[PDB]
């Protein structure tokens, strides 16, 4: 195993390209096309194959490739979708291709045969038996190890060479016998008549080029050996472009020679012979002893348009040059034989078709896939009983350019999505080159044919789309990562350069939910906006030891993140190591996100459990309040019911506007088309109807589409004693009854326990006290049934109130009632202009 | 100063620039051309395409106070300011041009009506240039009179208009006995059935005549183009525009149908023509009832629908009546075209997008009218007329009617795809789908109008797109662009967040900790070179002063440094924060600085040049910060330029995850550092040099770097010079603590006091260190002088095991006087593929 770079690939793919085409048809091609067009069909070819060599040369050389060769190299540098797709598209074209070279042979046989007197059974069915026996000698060759193949290879090659040279031998040496049939030896006369063309059927200059760019293709058995090759590296590109340079050479040499020393029309009868009477014809035979004027009339059975097995007859020697052509059709045959199998074995190992996977067996010492060899043997024994193959030709061709093509195309995106990584080591290709090459494969298998290429487009993106939705988990980094980083990152710094605008002002949260997965519902909610028109952050702070905490956080990014996006969630999970969750907090809200995608508010899960937990955790959630405040952000405090007449808007205080924008971007939501915002205001009595009209003209300046306003002015009253009474026994607990108790003993507790709610905080505040209690009675005797309600929330200075006497508001303002938002911004947010 | 209001402003306004010239005049010829059914079609199909375009602009108008300048304003501030720009030009120049086309429309029938009789001044075209001069000198005379001035005269001319349509129907109902042989019947199902199909005799076709019609389709911006002085547009607008549209369009099919069964198509204008018998090959209507016409194709006839333009207003009665309201229709769409002409440009001109132009925008007198403006149109407009040619440029004009219909639409379709708060229309009746189909509508009917036409529409269209985009203005007003890219910004991270993390892709993502970017703009530089087009620079700067004041500073710092990063082709993020000292900030940046995957992975540090000099307490957060850092797993590069202003030399020293090797490949890949070439210095005892420069050439060629040579050193391990051990001992003295030469209890003292002094023992303890990192300093001043960046592996040592200071040392010596070294520690992460 592992072949050398001449062995492995020079001398695999210089046989693949050398088939049917070179000594049966070229000259063929050569009389309907003159030589000067012939030869410029034969370097279109050379450029499109010259172009993919590069591309697969400059894939191949970026590091070490497992196996599976141009599968391989494409699902590595492109994404594993294109990758499966091109990997089933190419297996399957060169398992047809076996079919194909063997059915070449079978009539190259048959031809043989015929001419001889016996023939078996008919044309066609001869062929089928003769195809079918071949193939079974193929599959056992191929079973019967790598090496021996390698032999057989390498001796069809030396035949192979032998035959040309002999066909060059022959040419140069003319013979008096083959005069009638068209050989002339080296007539300038036969150079200058042939050069022009003439297309006297309806082939066109379109169909000669693609009848011959099958001979082109092939180039891929070199790095479709990847797996078993000593060095991909060093092998690959060196041995493709020089076996490329050296068929190209022959083609066109092998192409002038025919063209330049047959005839274009001749017939084989002895009898036309022009003796002395040299008569007003221009015709290059005439000058040349041989008057063909029959056959401008009459049907001729040699020449180059007429005959294709001119090249056996020119030669001397012609059984060899029959041996030759045997020999080259049946190492093509062998060389896709043994190319499929492993491309859709490692197809099959990556395992981006679950239904496949009994294909990647190895049984073996070297990893051989005797059941891919099984399956290659069934399509090819079927295409070969099916025994009319030219009508599926451009099919074949067209997957090998689709494989062309997206090798090009791959080359182009690793080299556009400029990433560390990407480091080819093959000076010689370009960007432009291998786009050009991409664009060339698809405009030439259009002119192949025009229903074949739409066919291999659809089947190409079936497969794709099929991958896309059956994602398997892939660890290859290809260029499709690169570039999405490249224009997250063009796009970042584009988003930088335009100047913020308050029109455009996008809601961009901070979600200081711990684990997202623990709360969903608000999750959700706080889903409903910033979804298409706002970033989300889900910050979370982690706890414990410094350096082994980076651990952790690594998991935790891997794991919700993750979650984040099993679900239909638009949010990155920003997780930070502090001491505390002020710390953590302060890290985010201080250096969250980049460029002008930064949070604008800090969205807290209302603390429930409160009064159960620890009240240094309640200090520190109402420290995060006024930190949040103090660095211009809009606290956004939601309450759910966890375990589990529609949106209600309360614009209590004046703000930017975020507690009324919040509830448009809810509304303009799948969840919830019917909307009808229900608008309250708290207005003086003996005004409800002025501050109505006014409400209703600033609601339709900021076109938010209010169901009904309504003008509230109990909200500043003495409420009822029972929800008194029930406020005073819930903060019973943190009460600092310093009036009743000592002096001395009431500092003593109030010092070290700060948090405890002075009475004169009480005293002082026993306004706002029965303003929140009020607000929440008339809020849940009115609202009881709602969707959603949004309220401003209350603000104290800091130290100014207790925590505890804050955190009481916040929940009397919100005891029990529908899914509340209570909101509060810092800056200008909806413009009526 | 002046508030229409859709009652007068919007709906009259849009309804008399809808109807002009064709509305008579070249009626009959499409209704004849092609058969009532394919007429119908083609108002059908002008009909929708002014809709959508009218339910767009309405859309943009109701979102939000218009401000006043017409559709240049609403395609302004829903798109971008160059679209608004281009747009602006050529629909101001297109209603210019228009003017004089209605003018030229209303003096072919003056001229022809005067032919009528035989007085003719000089010459039919020569009367024609006349007559629009007068016309135009006297449109322009009326207009500058007031916005006001015309609300009654538009009014009675509309009057006037409708009076004549009611003329014609009262015509259509009533046949008359002297005029059935010049054209038509008394409204007979004969005719109806007989017109009812196509009869193109000429070389007009489809597309032809419905390029014909299509021109009194436009208009329906006039109304919108008087936003400036309108009560309220957000509701007046739509209301006005689409009525406008709906009673016009119906008005439109009522006459097609009306004359469609009335005047025979062809119409030989004989009275002795007369038939009094029935007879077979008269399959004609003509025959039916009792006038046959025939062989009007086969010699010269006079009268029918495909004949006589106004041959409606011989079937009107009392055609002085007809003929005044085809004067009304034609001189009210002038002035319609005239009054929306200036009114852009003004608005286009006062927005400073064309420095050329901004003379335009003075808007004298109290309702702000650009007279020169006025002025400009009505140049235009003569320039025009006294083409006298309008046939050949009026493909040209539709296309620019069309484009900016087009852009319309797709402004609505912009502004809908972006999502985002501040698009709030309010006007129920649209969609973005709808938007969209009318836009490409537009887009192929002016394809299919003429096709050089609106290829010269696009350039043109391209290129003042590319001229103001070049020439960006001082514009911000949060167009649909600015929402667009923030909502791409948006779902590429988020997709980003999508894909994973690998080896092959990984990227060098700095976190360059140097406050006030302009300060040092050489290393800032050095680091653009691999991180451009690679991976982000973020330039993080802590904010020193006190917390209450600090976020003024620090939006003034961030608007000022972004502003100067982008005026230099650097690309980075300028991402500041505020700290109790820098140390603090840095932990803040490099704890929760970029979102997703966008997230720094390295930290870039200047060398501390003043480190003598400064206080020593500086040097000590310096070193923790380097500490600090590698807690994070983050890679640590110090880079040391000289901040006043041969190949690249690498010193993989030290095996980390491979950063050394990566940031020199980087520089490599630049037009910068193109042509220098990787040295290689490795360490490596004497006896086995050669070994190890084969194994380090087959390492380079597993990661495909492509160095030039490798060189071994045996001696990185040898005692430096006595000179330079020395300098060394002299550059430390200042923080020397000589605890070995003094009394224990002031040694120790002066050092929990001061804690940052170089005890002894940490000498003792790290001689072979501080001499490595001389001979390394003596043996890069040797080998690697002339070298235009060195990159080496800076040493480490453990928190508290040596002294800040000591540290600080060891970073000055190795690199005294070298060219742009750039020393480098990655965090022990691969960050070479190797496959
Ligand atoms: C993708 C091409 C698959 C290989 N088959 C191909 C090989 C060559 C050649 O010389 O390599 C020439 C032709 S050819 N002279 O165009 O017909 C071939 O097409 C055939 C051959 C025989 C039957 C039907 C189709
Ligand atoms: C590691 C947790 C970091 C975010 N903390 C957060 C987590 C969660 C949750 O479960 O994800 C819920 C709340 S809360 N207000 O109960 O809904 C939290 O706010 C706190 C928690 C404790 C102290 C102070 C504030
Ligand atoms: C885009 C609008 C251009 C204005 N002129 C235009 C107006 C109307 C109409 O109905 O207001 C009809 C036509 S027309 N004969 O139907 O194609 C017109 O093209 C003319 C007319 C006469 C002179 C030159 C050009
Ligand atoms: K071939
Ligand atoms: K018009």
């Amino acid at each position: 195993v592992k072949f050398g770079w001449i062995k492995g690939v020079l001398v695999r793919c210089m046989l693949n390209i050398w088939g049917v085409m070179l000594f049966i048809r070229l000259s063929w091609i050569v009389g309907q096309a003159g030589i000067g067009l012939s030869v410029l069909v034969i370097m279109m070819a050379t450029v499109v194959t010259t172009i993919t060599g590069l591309s697969t040369s400059a894939i191949a050389t970026n590091g070490f490739v497992r196996g599976g060769g141009a599968y391989y190299l494409i699902s590595r540098s492109l994404g594993p979708e294109f990758g499966g797709a091109i990997g089933l598209i190419f297996a399957f074209a060169n398992a047809v291709a076996v079919a194909m070279y063997v059915v070449g042979f079978a009539e190259t046989v048959v031809e043989l045969l015929k001419e001889h007197s016996i023939l078996m059974i008919d044309e066609i069915n001869d062929i089928r038996i003769i195809g079918a026996i071949t193939v079974v000698i193929l599959l056992g060759i191929s079973v019967a190890g790598m090496e021996w193949e390698a032999k057989a290879q390498i001796v069809l090659l030396v035949i192979l060479l032998l035959a040309i040279g002999d066909f060059v031998i022959g040419t140069f040496i003319p013979l008096e016998s083959k005069k009638p049939k068209g050989f002339f030896g080296y007539k300038s006369e036969i150079f200058n008549e042939n050069f022009g063309p003439d297309f006297r059927e309806e082939e066109t200059f379109f169909s000669v080029f693609a009848i011959f760019f099958p001979a082109a293709t092939g180039i891929l058995a070199g790095a479709n050996i990847s797996g078993d090759l000593a060095d991909p590296q060093s092998a690959i590109p060196k041995g493709t472009l020089l076996a490329i340079l050296i068929t190209t050479l022959v083609y066109v040499g092998i192409a002038v020679s025919v063209g330049s020393c047959v005839v274009r029309d001749a017939t084989g009868n002895v009898n036309d012979t022009i003796v002395t009477e040299l008569t007003n014809c221009t015709s290059a035979a005439c000058k040349l002893n041989f008057d063909f004027s029959s056959c401008e009339s009459s049907p001729c059975s040699y020449g180059l348009m007429n005959n294709f097995q001119v090249m056996s007859m020119v030669s001397g020697f012609t059984p060899l040059i029959s041996a030759g052509i045997f020999s080259a059709t049946l190492s093509s045959a062998l060389a896709s034989l043994v190319s499929a199998p492993k491309i859709f074995q490692a197809l099959c190992k990556d395992n981006i078709y679950p239904a496949f996977q009994m294909f990647a067996k190895g049984y073996g010492k070297n990893n051989e896939p005797l059941r891919g060899y099984i399956l290659t043997f069934l399509i090819a024994l079927g295409f070969i009983l099916i025994a009319e193959l030219n009508v599926i030709a451009p099919i074949i061709s067209n997957f090998f350019l689709a494989s062309y093509a997206l090798i090009n195309f791959s080359v182009f995106h690793a080299s556009l999505a400029k990433s560390p990584g990407w480091r080819p080591a093959f000076k010689y290709y370009n960007m432009w080159i291998s786009l050009l090459g991409a664009i060339l494969c698809c405009i030439v298998m259009f002119v192949i044919n025009w229903w074949a290429a739409l066919l291999t487009y659809v089947i190409v993106l079936g497969l794709y789309i099929y991958v896309t939705y059956k994602k398997p988990d892939v660890n290859w980094g290809s260029s499709t990562q690169a570039l999405t980083y490249l224009n997250a990152l063009q796009h970042s710094i584009r988003l930088s350069g335009v100047e913020d605008h308050v029109k455009n002002f996008r809601p961009q949260c901070l979600v200081m939910t711990g684990a997202p997965n623990s709360r969903p519902a608000l999750l959700h909610l706080v889903h409903d906006f910033t979804k298409n028109v706002g970033l989300m952050i889900c910050g979370h702070v982690h706890m414990g030891p410094r350096r082994q905490a980076m651990k952790e956080m690594s998991i935790d990014q891997a794991k919700y993140q993750r979650w984040l996006i099993k679900n239909k969630m638009k949010a990155f999970y920003a997780p930070v190591h502090a001491d505390d969750l002020r710390e953590g907090a302060q890290y985010l809200m201080q250096a969250a996100g980049l460029g002008r995608m930064k949070p604008n508010t800090l969205v807290l899960g209302f603390k429930k459990d409160w009064l159960q937990a620890d009240m240094r955790d309640v200090d520190m959630y109402i420290n995060l309040f006024h930190d949040a405040f103090d660095i211009q952000y809009g606290v956004v405090v939601i309450r759910l019911k966890e375990g589990l007449n529609t949106i209600d808007v309360w614009w209590l205080f004046d703000d930017g506007g975020l507690t009324l924008l919040i509830p448009y971007l809810l509304t303009t939501k799948k969840k919830w088309k019917d909307c009808k915002i229900r608008v309250f205001i708290g207005g003086k009595i003996n005004r409800i109807d002025h501050d109505r009209r006014a409400m209703a003209t600033l609601l339709s300046k900021f076109r938010i589409d209010f169901s009904d306003i309504m003008v509230l002015g109990d909200i500043n009253t003495k409420p009822k004693k029972e929800n008194i009474i029930a406020f005073e026994e819930i903060i019973e607990p943190y009460r600092l009854h310093e009036d009743d108790k000592e002096q001395d003993i009431a500092d003593k507790m109030k010092e070290d326990e700060p948090w405890r709610i002075t009475d004169n905080e009480l005293e002082l505040y026993k306004t706002k006290t029965y303003r929140q209690i009020r607000l929440n009675e008339l809020l849940k005797e009115h609202s009881s049934t709602a969707n959603i309600i949004v309220m401003s929330l209350p603000v104290a200075r800091k130290g100014a109130v207790s925590s505890a006497l804050y955190m009481a508001w916040l929940e009397a303002l919100s005891k029990d009632l529908p899914p509340i938002l209570l909101v509060r911004g810092n800056h200008q947010s909806v413009l009526t202009f």
